[PDB]
């Protein structure tokens, strides 16, 4: 028992980290079979980023500007070419260490892991979820960018995320593998800001689900309440309409903890209206919404990788 | 910016991760050059549990009764010994993925990561930290002894911790890689039970700085305070003294922040008798006591890994 935010394993990713240089930037880069993706931004110069138009920026390249370091190995460059935000590197090695791999853009409410990296070389992981106003609350410094998260099936390590920016109330901003920003945001520096983030209403039933595996009962209640007559409590408290799909989602959860779905909405809503009361569960003092009913299946049923 | 628990790349960990069986035990054990470590419970049967004499026990086991898989790779046990609470098995073949790697066994108070593991297999890794009471509070079912917690060192694995049993409050005790058990913890079937806990102030008050270096200032002050009044306001709350070699190893970052310790020590004081009033810091509503001061400038200041 207990419950954690636990991250993938990152070994795998780990392999595929790179630094690549062009001009005055450095920030990382993903090398899969022979070619590494980073952010386009890297042909950015301190002059540039106003409104940059990337298309010429990018036909003033030669190969030989980009500089690609695996770790003490670097790595020549025979080729370049643009896809949406993300730039791709052909390089003229194959990365031994690739793994299987997916490129997948995921749903506002998913969970990933960060490999936060910081010129190729990687500093620690951590889980994220992409919020509905699609950024992410995410810990990046300067050089972080190009750094990925990614989510692991069974052998195969599915890539959803690539960091480009920090916003400025702090939180992030990037897009999937295939260069396509989450959100509204823009690989420009203008005037952009998150917008307003409402909480994962799915995914605090989920951890409610996660308590009661690990022995924390005391919000449960006896109540129940309609979908419609929750939806009308989630909405005054900043809460995602709680779906048809999601209590079907959340259907195994409560076949083990007997514990129907729509009880537990009766649950959550109390919790709502009431507060904590100085309680906590599995240890926080707020709801906690950035774990996936099926982050909570694997954790407390043991599922492993290979 | 931001702020997240943040584990260690996984990655060097992985690659030393086996499966151990023996008799109707499987659990996990850590492969490093031609030795297998884990616990030595798994010779224990489920009528030895009770009160076993491990001595016996292992003089009456041949290596052939020792079932070692690295993957899809059996591994032949040449000898076997025990260590404390560990056992040794000797392997015929070296793992060629071992890692530069330390054997330490940390104080209370110190954090690491958890590669959480079931049939030689991660299933994902977290940040811990080793509690006053020498328990932990992970997230670990069934199969998963012989996980080990590390923390990294430039270059070098520090494996500081080895997992071994649940106790009662559903908090987990377990053993440095020499096999001896964090706090009074016997691996026998006996009452067992965690004892009182206490929060980690010098954790408390790095989390604090962290939050300032992020940009919550909410709960600052005008006030000071001694060292001595302080520890009179943390006894009543249950936390742990804070001593001179605490203050001092706050150094760094009351130098960055421009704040004096014992100016955040009046900080946390005023948290302690007002609570928070509904307000967050780093995203929690309860002091967060799983930041040392080091993670705290290593997540803000970027360190990595080779
Ligand atoms: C890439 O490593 C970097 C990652 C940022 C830096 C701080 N936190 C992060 O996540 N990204 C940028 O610096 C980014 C670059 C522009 C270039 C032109 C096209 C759009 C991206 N700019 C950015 O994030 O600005 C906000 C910011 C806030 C605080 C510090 C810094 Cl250095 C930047
Ligand atoms: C080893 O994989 C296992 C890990 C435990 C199981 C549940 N959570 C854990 O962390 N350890 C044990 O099962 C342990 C075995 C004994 C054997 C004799 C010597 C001392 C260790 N016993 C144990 O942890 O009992 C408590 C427990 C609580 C809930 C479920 C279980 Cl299966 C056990």
């Amino acid at each position: 028992s207990g419950f954690r935010k636990m991250a993938f394993p990152s070994g795998k990713v780990e392999g595929c980290m790179v630094q690549v240089t062009c001009g005055t930037t450095t920030l990382n880069g993903l090398w899969l079979d022979d070619v590494v993706y980073c952010p386009r931004h890297v042909i950015c110069t301190s002059e540039d980023m106003l409104n940059p138009n990337y298309e010429d920026l990018l036909i003033r390249k030669s190969n030989h500007n980009f500089l690609v370091q695996a770790g003490n190995v670097q790595l020549r460059v025979i080729g370049h070419s643009m896809q949406n935000c993300v730039l791709k590197l052909k390089v003229d090695t194959a990365n031994p260490k690739t793994p299987k791999y997916k490129f997948v853009r995921i749903q506002p409410g998913q969970t990933f892991s960060v490999l936060a990296c910081y010129n190729g070389s990687p500093s620690g992981v951590y889980q994220c979820a992409m919020r509905p106003n699609f950024t992410i609350k995410g810990s990046f410094l300067n050089g972080s960018c190009g750094s990925v998260g990614f989510n692991i099936d069974y052998d195969c390590v599915s890539f959803c995320y690539m960091h480009h920016m920090e916003l400025p109330t702090g939180v992030h901003a990037g897009t999937d593998l295939e260069g396509n920003f989450y959100g509204p945001f823009v690989d420009r520096q203008t005037a952009q800001a998150a917008g307003t983030d409402t909480t994962i209403t799915v995914n605090v039933l989920a951890w409610l689900y996660a308590a009661v595996i690990n022995g924390d009962r005391w919000f449960l209640n006896r109540f129940t309440t309609t979908l419609n007559d929750f939806n009308l409590v989630a909405m005054k408290y900043n809460y995602e309409p709680l779906t048809q799909d999601h209590v079907d989602i959340l259907g195994p959860l409560s076949a083990q903890t007997g514990i129907a779905v729509l009880d537990m909405c009766a649950s959550l809503k109390e919790l709502l209206q009431n507060g904590m009361n100085g309680r906590t569960i599995l240890g926080s003092a707020l709801l906690e919404d950035e774990f996936t009913p099926f982050d909570v299946v694997r954790q407390c049923s043991g599922v492993t990788f290979q």
